[PDB]
């Protein structure tokens, strides 16, 4: 079937579209090519559009059928409670899209009478209606990048009323939360911190005679997933110990929401019809993770690819197996492409088979390696940073909702833009403006944490041990990354950086505790007396558990 059909009305916005990255004191210290960085706006929906929307060919075989059940088995051993809707609405982002029924998120977290009596309402409505198809809205996403040697359009982001999502979580936050871990185990990619993710890569990289491996991109994977995808992946929740009322909302929001439905744009106005995953709901990230898991699991053994361990993330997909030969894998993998275009799953850009596991690019990153304190080779998680910086600078410019900064200063901790860039520049800004103590929004793998910055420093040890404060001696394809980078978009070279770090690192010990806590900690790379580094005194329970892209999960 067609992914999408369209009225011919047009993809709204809803507030002022803002588009070009503005000249501001404080962004131009960090990059200077400001003509270079854009945000994607709804003046470029009818180019993704077009590109969204095709006819599947899917051809289901022994294979798919034989891993489904294999699956099915396993999701036999889960037991699923419902949420009260006191714990859904807890749930829900203070700044969520409010409701057309006249009730927002900061009702809806206060359990006002108004919005408990139409989640209510909504709830007894998916228990009574087993057919009607359920509003969706559609929006543009406005996103920032830096430009190719050529732009992107803006993403196609699709969700139902606030009312439906507090009543998608009742139904389904512990599913999504705890199935697809035991589904598919060690291949779940956001069981992982980074350290742990970094760990098993290289682990698995190791454990092979002769190790292959590559990443597959799907072209706009959720296009590519059918109306039979979302009932497959509506038969493996069935397979849970649920409550009858939660086994019902499931059939009817399957049937309502998640295979399709009618698409509305800001104004009120009908776009068209959708025959695929939408992006905004909560099951997005746990259907896609299975369905990828699925269709790649039962291609390998098409393929005849030997000893495979994946590691899947959404429609995030690398590949760990034994070579056969350069010629015999090049032939493998091209026979896995094509029986993955046969699950309705196609390629992007072709795969390559790799014979470095440095080499392998997986959710936009891969793995490098560098050296601590005592010397020993430190192996973790890295990218090519020239779209943090962007974001970096736009963020810095503008207030956004979201700040990328924080949440790749996370999740990158360990890396040399990390650390020389990012902690330097937003560390003398939040001085300059005694906001250290002021926590910010940010997103880890799709939920939102309000995290403070002055928690930097254990949180960096808890995720990925003492060795990113004391890492040094980086491989020169890494550096050569970096400086290029800079070169690139007008960032100062990394001495200039050095010299501020320095004069940041000087006016946080002269603080207080923690302050001071991070300086010493933060940017101990930068001093010239190195020094002790001993375990930091100070609940992280929570947070490498399960992805919730689009999911509107808030903790």
């Amino acid at each position: 079937s067609m992914s999408y059909t369209w009225t011919g009305a047009l993809i709204t916005p809803c507030a002022a579209e803002e588009s070009k990255l503005p000249i501001n004191p404080l962004s131009n210290s960090l990059l200077r090519h400001h003509n270079m960085v854009y945000a994607t706006t709804s003046r470029s929906a009818s180019l993704r559009q077009k590109k969204v929307t095709f006819d599947r060919l899917q051809v289901l075989d022994d294979h798919y059928r034989d891993v489904l059940k294999e699956m099915k088995a396993k999701a036999s051993t889960v037991k699923a409670k419902l949420l009260s809707i006191e714990e859904a609405c807890k749930l829900t982002p203070p700044h969520s899209a409010k409701s057309k029924f006249g009730y927002g998120a900061k009702d809806v977290r206060n359990l006002s009478s108004r919005a408990v009596n139409h989640i209510r309402s909504v709830w007894e409505d998916l228990l009574e209606d087993t057919e009607t198809p359920i509003d969706t809205t559609i929006m543009a996403k406005s996103e920032v990048f830096c430009v190719q040697p050529g732009r992107k359009p803006a993403r196609l982001i699709v969700f139902p009323d606030l009312g439906v999502r507090v009543c998608e979580k009742m139904a389904l936050y512990d599913v999504v939360s705890t199935l697809p871990q035991a589904v598919m185990g060690s291949s779940y990619g956001f069981q992982y911190s980074p350290k742990q993710r970094v760990e098993f890569l290289v682990n698995t990289w190791k454990s092979k005679k002769c190790p292959m491996g590559f990443s597959y991109d799907t072209r706009c994977f959720d296009s590519t997933v059918t109306e039979s995808d979302i009932r497959v992946e509506e038969s493996i929740y069935q397979c849970c110990d649920l409550a009858p009322e939660a086994r019902q909302a499931i059939r009817s929001l399957t049937e309502r929401l998640y295979i399709g439905g009618p698409l509305t744009n800001s104004k009120g106005q009908n776009c068209g019809y959708r025959r695929c995953r939408a992006s905004g709901v909560l099951t997005t990230s746990c259907g896609n993770t299975l369905t990828c898991y699925l269709k790649a699991t039962a291609a390998c053994r098409a393929a005849k690819l030997q000893d495979c361990t994946m590691l899947v993330n959404g429609d995030d997909l690398v590949v760990i197996c034994e070579s056969a030969g350069t010629q015999e894998d090049a032939a493998a993998l091209r026979a896995f492409t094509e029986a993955m275009t046969r699950y309705s799953a196609p390629p992007g850009d072709p795969p390559q088979p790799e014979y470095d596991l440095e080499l392998i690019t997986s959710c936009s990153s891969n793995v490098s390696v560098a050296h601590d304190a005592s010397g020993k080779r430190v192996y973790y998680l890295t990218r090519d940073p020239t779209t943090p910086l962007a974001r970096a600078a736009w963020e810095t410019a503008r207030h956004t909702p979201i700040n990328s900064w924080l949440g790749n200063i996370i999740m990158y901790a360990p890396t040399l833009w990390a650390r020389m860039i990012l902690m330097t520049h937003f560390f003398s800004i939040l001085l300059a403006q005694e906001q250290l103590e002021k926590a910010l929004d940010c997103q880890i793998y799709g939920a939102c944490y309000s995290i403070e910055p002055l928690d930097l420093p254990q949180i960096i040890e808890r995720l990925h041990g003492l060795s990113a404060f004391t890492l040094h001696s980086y491989s020169p394809g890494e550096i050569n990354r970096v400086a290029s980078c800079l070169r690139k978009l007008g960032v100062p070279p990394l001495r200039t950086w050095r010299h501020r770090a320095r004069s940041v690192r000087a006016k946080l010990l002269s603080q207080g505790g923690r302050a001071a806590t991070c300086g010493r900690y933060l940017f101990n790379w930068a001093v010239r007396t190195k020094l002790k580094l001993t375990p930091i005194p100070a609940d992280l329970s929570g947070w490498f558990v399960a992805g919730y892209s689009g999911g509107d999960i808030y903790h």
